[PDB]
């Protein structure tokens, strides 16, 4: 484990202007939006704020491990890199693993995790060494006490063609959504300190299981 590298991603930017509606190239033979504002609770808690501070302890637990470790934005409160330069920045630095996080926004009964990946893969490494790392972070996830999401997906996996930042990554990558921002058990859990702790911790793991082959 120590030595590796690892690429976090923390899902949307801390502000936005009419740049992010410019259309990039979705690595998939179409366009789409440079990037997305991101949802929030009903709380006010956004979707940007809850990446970057999930990421932080994620970063910061990689680091303990002995885990080289680089992000895709430095703050949460400016505009920050386009989907498609997020993928070139992940790529840049020939990670073993990359993590995109994100939270979703869904019919209020629904919740829990999502584990997204490429499908059908765009080239060879996002075949196995993607459906291994997507299903590997998926037990993670669930062994730790979270819940497969009960209203997307398939018991916590979901191949999808749609997203850039999936269809442009060179190294084995999964975007995770770990919760539905509008429903009223996740949304306590990702507005507590210590509920972002355990979402961190529980991504950890399964990073660890990816690269030590689990
Ligand atoms: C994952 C989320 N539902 C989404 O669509 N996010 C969106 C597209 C990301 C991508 O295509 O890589 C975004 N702008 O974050
Ligand atoms: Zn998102």
């Amino acid at each position: 484990i120590a030595g590796r590298i690892v690429v976090l991603d923390p899902g949307h930017n801390g502000a936005n202007d009419s740049s992010i509606n410019n259309q990039v190239p979705d690595g998939r033979g179409g366009t789409k939006s440079c990037q997305t504002s991101g949802t929030a609770t009903d709380g006010g808690y956004p979707e940007h704020t809850f990446t970057w501070n999930t990421v932080l302890l994620i970063r910061q637990q990689l680091t303990q491990l002995g885990v080289r470790t680089a992000m895709t934005r430095g703050d949460d409160n400016k505009l920050g890199p386009c989907i498609d330069k997020r993928a070139e920045i992940e790529n840049s630095y020939n990670p073993d693993a990359v993590v995109s996080i994100h939270a979703d926004g869904g019919p209020a009964g629904g919740h829990g995790f999502h584990v997204n990946y490429s499908n059908p893969p765009v080239n060879a490494v996002q075949g196995e060494p993607t459906l291994r790392f997507a299903k590997t972070m998926r037990d993670s996830l669930q062994a730790a006490g979270l819940t497969p999401a009960t209203y997307i997906g398939t018991g916590g996996l979901y191949g999808r063609s749609d997203l850039a930042g999936l269809n442009l990554a060179q190294h084995p990558k999964v975007l995770v959504e770990l919760g539905n921002m509008k429903n009223a058990q996740d949304s306590a859990m990702m507005t507590s300190p210590e509920g972002r702790s355990k979402y961190a911790q529980a991504v950890v793991q399964g990073i660890v299981a990816y690269l030590s082959g689990t």
